[PDB]
């Protein structure tokens, strides 16, 4: 097992399993090579610090994520509104059935234990906004379909569906018994669309298919 | 009772800038002025001083909530969705109680440590209920749309308010407490309250006691 045999995914596995289970301030080099079955090393041999080996982690759930959300405002569909459904209601169901992905949403959900560093707060940042532009364009096209309320901001639309969302999966990290990822995740999404979308356009409360592709 | 005071204010401070780790009871007492014993006196351990932290600002919101669901007054919304907007706006408008809010917000590192969740947890569930209380109130005066569930139109109150605090403490630029938590509040409120019950978009009056 020398060092510069170590693959790529194996190191991001095993600090995945280091940061789910000790938190990023008490994970170290060390404990990530040993957890791969090398030594400090091998994660040199891929990483230069434990800060882009999380990014690392980071960018292997949310790119695939932000794919799915960026087909929702094909102008190849049109039904925007039920593919930004598609795509949330089964996200959150995989979150829900998928211990590994939904640890390490929870990495970057619990964010810096402190003020001193900013590591976790800058890929939230970055995170959050490339959400929000993606679901303001799927609203964008709703709009144009005159699938909208009068009036409504795709904008303003997109904030108020990442906080509800976004206050669903701290609620779920908190206390699962009482807020429930998929069905509450399922609950405010519905709420907030049914506020600035048209009547009849998505009927509540249902599955949908998964998006195409 | 001003001994603990003290030392709790320096405890904020302390595990803002440093964290809940990495605190200690000793550098919490240097900041504070006091000396070991002192310290020990009030809190044996960095819990009971997150405990009695948390305490000092959870409890009266608590209160605050608890007021909402009065058989005294028969305005439960407009009263739930007052306490909610003045909320909001003094953590904007008071930086010592927003930096003692995240401290309240932020996680615990690892599924390992606890304490902290364990009182996240516990209040979580305190604004649950007092949310609950309210709205079930509302819904006997005929407040609530037709087939609105008050425990369901509590959790999703909930999330809203909690959504609107991580918002913001990630991006303060992108979710603004103010003038996006009324939004937020009101759009969440609108979905399990007849029309005409509140006013949108209005900061309300200051309640009463
Ligand atoms: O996009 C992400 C960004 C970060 Cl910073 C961390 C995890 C991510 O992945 C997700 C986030 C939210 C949902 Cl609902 C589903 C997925 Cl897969
Ligand atoms: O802001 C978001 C809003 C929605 Cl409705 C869906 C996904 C979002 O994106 C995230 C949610 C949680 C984390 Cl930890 C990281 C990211 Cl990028």
């Amino acid at each position: 097992k020398e060092d510069t045999q170590a693959t790529r995914e194996g190191i991001l596995d095993a600090a995945e399993a280091c940061f789910h289970e000790h938190g990023v301030a008490r994970t170290t080099l060390e404990m990530i090579g040993a957890r791969a079955g090398y030594t400090r090393g091998a994660v040199y041999w891929h990483f230069k610090n434990k800060s882009e080996v999380l990014a690392a982690i980071v960018e292997r759930v949310h790119l695939p994520f932000m794919q799915e959300l960026e087909r929702t405002s094909t102008d190849q569909r049109d039904t925007p509104v039920h593919d930004l459904r598609a795509v949330m209601i089964h996200s959150f169901i995989e979150l829900s059935e998928d211990e590994r992905l939904r640890k390490t949403m929870e990495i970057m959900l619990r964010s810096d234990a402190s003020a001193n560093t900013r590591v976790l707060t800058e890929m939230q940042q970055a995170g959050f906004r490339d959400a929000l532009d993606r679901m303001e364009r799927a609203l964008r096209r709703a709009r144009d379909l005159g699938q909208l309320r009068e009036g409504a901001d795709p904008k303003i639309a997109a904030r108020m569906l990442h906080a509800t969302v976004l206050g669903v999966l701290h609620g779920a990290m908190v206390e699962p018994e009482l807020m429930d990822l998929k069905r509450d995740g399922m609950l405010a999404l519905d709420m907030t669309l049914a506020a600035y979308v048209k009547d009849g356009v998505f009927v509540p409360g249902t599955v949908p298919e998964p998006l195409p592709e």
